[PDB]
């Protein structure tokens, strides 16, 4: 059975937590990566993939042809029996999910604004309230759902990576989160991935973004 | 066993699709509604509910204490065996979910901007691409996942309701969506709900929003 395909821009963006989950699980996959100058190339292929809701990212494995980043990461998790063993645990994991997205989408939704520098002040003013809930969550816990890794762990990791670019001191007040970020980096298969040529360091958002864009870090 | 509690602002906002699902399922529930002048009241209660990630909406039923609107609607769906019977169907439903949220969050993310009137032009320019995928999806289908209702049907319904306020003609080119909206309204338990005193007609977003705010429609 062939390697499934993960299609996306050559950026971190929406799919970075999925990459980390895949690498955590030591799953084989191949990426179809779209470059900065391949917009027309993508548009010419977008409607020729059998996708119900054509978009990036997409995931194709011979059983599914998916779009929506959260459907994709949840499918991979689900195929490894990680979404939760009953309605209460599935709800817990979806709740963790959404709370992470409040941070990650909080970034994405202002990153392309001409008025980023201003909107950034409001986001960073609210951010400690969001981080505090995760700091608390990690009291005497190894991962967000206890002693075992779940996909929101990699979502949170990505969110922390990204907000540190917006303000390198924003975790100084949250030592358990700083520790969590290091703990994820100390998973050997993640360590190996981050050191590999498959790791995409930059950009964070699309290249044209005001925050987290461009070909290289500022 | 007592009526579960759904807590939220007295607005449509993030929770309207959940209300519709509950009413579809003819489930008993009570809402704790926060009014426009009850911000301090909420802030004084927010951290005293046993919530891991305090926020609005919340859902409490004696088995769970949830936040995150999508965790909540998925829990209710899950308790009625509606999330999908296998990984492929669960992924399909999550994909529908996300594609709806691209429209609904597309609105929410610009609705509080001082620059709404400008951002609105871009959103409405892109909107037909998003609607087209649903128009296509509904070719010879009664609901988004075929012959039976799923929670993204009510998410889509809410999204259509809302974008019609932004532009009353935006569905003129999508007759299957206009029909879908009427078909949802023709579910007798939804018809009854929309005519009831429990229905909240306005606002769409928070009261202070530039779009979909205020005490009454413009
Ligand atoms: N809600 C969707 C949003 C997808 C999206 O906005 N993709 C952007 C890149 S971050 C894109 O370029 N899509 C390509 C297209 O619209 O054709 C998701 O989570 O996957
Ligand atoms: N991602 C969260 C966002 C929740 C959110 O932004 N809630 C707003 C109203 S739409 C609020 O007033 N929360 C109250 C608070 O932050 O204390 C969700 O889907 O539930």
């Amino acid at each position: 059975s062939y390697s499934p395909i993960l299609g996306y821009w050559k950026i971190k963006g929406l799919v970075q937590p999925t990459r980390l989950l895949l690498e955590y699980l030591e799953e084989k996959y191949e990426e179809h990566l779209y470059e900065r100058d391949e917009g027309d190339k993508w548009r010419n292929k977008k409607f020729e993939l059998g996708l119900e809701f054509p978009n990036l990212p997409y995931y194709i494995d011979g059983d599914v042809k998916l779009t929506q980043s959260m459907a994709i990461i949840r499918y991979i998790a689900d195929k490894h029996n990680m979404l939760g063993g009953c309605p209460k645990e599935r709800a817990e994991i979806s709740m963790l999910e959404g709370a992470v997205l409040d941070i990650r989408y909080g970034v994405s939704r202002i990153a392309y604004s001409k008025d980023f520098e201003t909107l950034k002040v409001d986001f960073l003013s609210k951010l400690p309230e969001m981080l505090k809930m995760f700091e608390d969550r990690l009291c005497h816990k190894t991962y967000l759902n206890g002693d075992h890794v779940t996909h929101p762990d990699f979502m949170l990791y990505d969110a922390l990576d990204v907000v540190l670019y917006m303000d390198p001191m924003c975790l100084d007040a949250f030592p358990k989160l700083v520790c969590f970020k290091k703990r994820i980096e100390a998973i050997p298969q993640i360590d190996k991935y981050l050191k590999s040529s498959k790791y995409i360091a930059w950009p964070l958002q699309g290249w044209q973004a005001t925050f987290g864009g461009g070909d290289h870090p500022p």
